[PDB]
């Protein structure tokens, strides 16, 4: 239903340092959340493939993404979701009632 791919998918790295750097904000019904590093049953460590997001640092007009993983633990029970399902789905995620939620990252060349 949802995906990063569809180009009526909206997302944005959060302000932090660069806006090429950031944790990962996706535009739900609701409206804007954060993607907690737990969720598509990934374990909070950086996993080998970034490129999954190339599309994702296009829509903030950067570059080739770096780097695709657990960003800092930022802690947010509310703004922060976990998706389960299918990797890149955000077909409609549920809230970080977990006590380990850690921050998804992105980075994207400038």
């Amino acid at each position: 239903r949802l995906s990063w791919y569809d180009p009526d998918f909206q997302a944005r790295l959060t302000r932090s340092n660069s806006k090429c750097q950031g944790q990962l904000e996706v535009y739900l019904k609701d409206g804007w959340h954060m993607v907690c590093s737990q969720s598509w049953g990934r374990s909070s460590k950086q996993w080998e493939d970034p490129s999954q997001a190339s599309k994702v640092c296009q829509r903030l007009n950067c570059g080739d993404p770096l780097s695709l993983g657990p960003f800092l633990k930022t802690y947010t029970p509310q703004s922060s979701i976990i998706c389960y399902g299918q990797l890149g789905s955000f077909s409609n995620c549920s809230h970080s009632r977990n006590d380990m939620c850690h921050s998804l990252g992105l980075t994207c060349l400038e």
